[PDB]
């Protein structure tokens, strides 16, 4: 099956999905609207997370970066009081160095994503959403600037006014994604930021039309309870969607077949019906590889 | 005074020169024909050596890199069997990152060399020979390629045919070097590779003419005894100079005032006279900060 992933929701569900079916049959399409050239090397936060996942080297404490990694190059900056802009792991930088060398040498992102997968021995198909650049900018009253600055800089306090998934219009769906996007038929959108993570992916030209020809299942990245309190909270009304597990479903009401939401919010399920799509219940609060495998079987069984 | 430095000879004499006179009066002009963009960051091997010297952080075991440095980012490559091309220290990379960020941001090399000096608290004037790119290539029978490949790749075994200090013709002497190159009058060429280290510096347009208007003192980078057995051995006949402490002096017979050679080779000193320049004796075998300070006072007294 194919899994649209990004942020931190999906890779968590993968960690369980991988223990439910043969790796070979798994192919995750990672968002690239987050990539950014840092300290002289392209960093694909989302891509690296998946790679580090299927390579048993993901830091399971913070679900980003590499377990037991060292930060000698970083700390230097610290001592010198030079805020690099991110706490890069020495081992996690090597990745940035490798994929960058491939790219600096006329290669493509998708090319590097594979070569890495080989050095890591990953047997699953992990591919970026495209080879063409695409960066997620935020338009607000306090001016326009990279998503990194907005949340990982201003603690995510500023206002909103519209998100510009710049470059996406001219972006072309990776060829290797289209290639795998044939034999398959079961598409799944992980529980992650629908605007900034999955949005870019589906915004790609032709993509939306494609998913309409497959069996798509998505897992709500928002539970009921109190307000979202998440980074998509203020990115919901600025795009035109209501901050609710409902708005999420109505954002994919153009190709979404089976939708899954937490047993928590027992909201008006008849409302999700107003979108003409199946609906099921499952605990999306993954707090363990076990608990996660639990949600994984439901997705599988949801197909 | 001004000190032309590079390679590993000069920085060794500096370590002693710095303990003989106030740092403020010291200004070393470092060779840049060795710089090279690695893993996404410009590395000035010679410049960094001097910086790490006057910053009490030079690895005194291997006289290159940083004492007690870590190599976590490197070793990763190792494990993956990816020969990066050089063993970069995590702490030594931060330097490459910093100076590169300055440069990537419209700044100049000389600019970065200063900012670094500030973060390091260096009170001496350490400046690159130029802001314009210049790389030392080697022409041989086995083809033409970077100096790095020739020695740090082929163990320095290939033949020769001529050295091309590419880009040097169009290169312009750093403005800050010319600025300091006024008030001063005592120029010193350290005991280092005369072809690949100092050569590039003096090859700069106008430079040779300039030194002819100052009091220049140089220390032979070659002692008598058995054959040179050094990286300049085969780079001596290919340029047109004899592999001897004599050829070295005759290479600067256009501005060299006082020449200094090791007490070792008691060669025909009357031969150095045939170049119309002063000649003195001193142990150039620096095996300690002390032993080095010894040669330092002689240079000072040689002026």
């Amino acid at each position: 099956m194919i899994i649209f992933s990004g942020g931190t929701g999906t890779p968590k569900l993968l960690d369980g999905l991988k223990e439910i079916l043969p790796e070979e049959e798994l192919t995750v399409v990672v968002n690239t609207a987050e990539d950014l050239w840092v300290s002289g090397n392209l960093i694909s936060p989302d891509l690296d997370t998946v790679l580090y996942l299927f390579s048993d080297q993901i830091d399971r404490k913070r679900w980003w970066g590499i377990e037991n990694d060292t930060f000698g190059t970083y700390e230097r900056m610290k001592e010198l009081g030079i805020e690099e802009g991110l706490k890069l792991g020495d081992r996690d930088r090597a990745t940035h160095i490798i994929r960058s060398n491939i790219i600096r040498d006329g290669a493509s992102l998708t090319d590097s994503t594979v070569k890495l997968s080989s050095l890591f021995g990953i047997k699953a198909n992990i591919l970026p959403m495209s080879d063409d650049p695409v960066s997620t900018y935020i338009e607000t009253a306090e001016g326009i600037m990279h998503f990194q600055d907005f949340w990982i800089g201003k603690r995510g306090e500023p206002d909103v006014r519209g998100v510009d998934i710049r470059g996406v219009s001219e972006a072309s769906i990776s060829p290797k994604v289209l290639e795998a996007f044939e034999k398959e038929e079961n598409i799944l959108i992980g529980p992650s930021n629908p605007i900034t993570s999955i949005g870019p992916i589906i915004s790609l030209p032709g993509m939306r039309e494609l998913l309409k020809k497959k069996k798509v299942v998505a897992v709500s990245p928002i539970i009921g309870n109190a307000p979202v309190s998440g980074p998509a909270g203020k990115l919901m009304p600025a795009c035109g969607i209501e901050v609710s597990s409902m708005g999420v479903a109505e954002y994919y009401q153009d190709f979404l077949d089976v939708f899954v939401f937490d047993e928590r919010d027992r909201a008006d399920e008849f409302a999700f019906e107003r979108l003409g799509c199946h609906a099921s219940r499952a605990d999306t609060l993954m707090t363990s590889t076990e608990k996660s495998k639990e949600l994984a079987e439901i997705v599988v069984q949801a197909f």
